[PDB]
């Protein structure tokens, strides 16, 4: 791992976090009290990318399990889904378009671009208790801003 990974949780902005209902499923609702236990998290490592002036290229795999996030079609139609990669060779200085996301900067907040459907982010449902997925829609009424924080182990 000649990189430089980086454990930290996500937060959207409504204040909701990320939990792991399922295998492959996950979902974001809010989360408070002593059940904050239940609350999943990340583990983001600088690649190699599309490196531009506010586009940070990264890896979002699970710190815990070897689950990447990835952006694949389904039926001509992007969306999320966490593809099991190898917990040996991966992470790695390259990646795939697939598990590569630009991190973005706007007005404080962040916003994930599928490195390989760009206009295509990460969004969640303003809905109580609803999976995550991958969503066209810059802002409107898909939260697509997000909110990271660092941590430690």
């Amino acid at each position: 791992a000649p990189v430089r990974s980086l454990n930290c949780t996500l937060r959207d902005s409504q204040q909701k976090s990320l939990v792991m209902s399922g295998p492959y499923e996950l979902k974001a609702l809010h989360l408070q009290g002593q059940d904050m236990e239940q609350q999943v998290v990340f583990s983001m490592s600088f690649v190699q990318g599309e490196e531009s002036n506010d586009k940070i290229p990264v890896a979002l795999g699970l710190k815990e399990k070897n689950l990447y996030l990835s952006c694949v079609l389904k039926d001509d139609k992007p969306t999320l889904q966490l593809e099991s990669v190898d917990p040996k060779n991966y992470p790695k200085k390259k990646m795939e378009k697939r598990f590569v996301f630009n991190k973005i900067e706007i007005n404080n907040k962040l916003e994930f671009e599928s490195a390989q459907f760009p206009n295509w982010y990460i969004s969640t449902s303003q809905a109580e208790n609803m999976p995550v997925f991958l969503g066209g829609t810059k802002g409107g009424q898909d939260i697509t801003d997000f909110t990271m924080q660092f941590v430690s182990s």
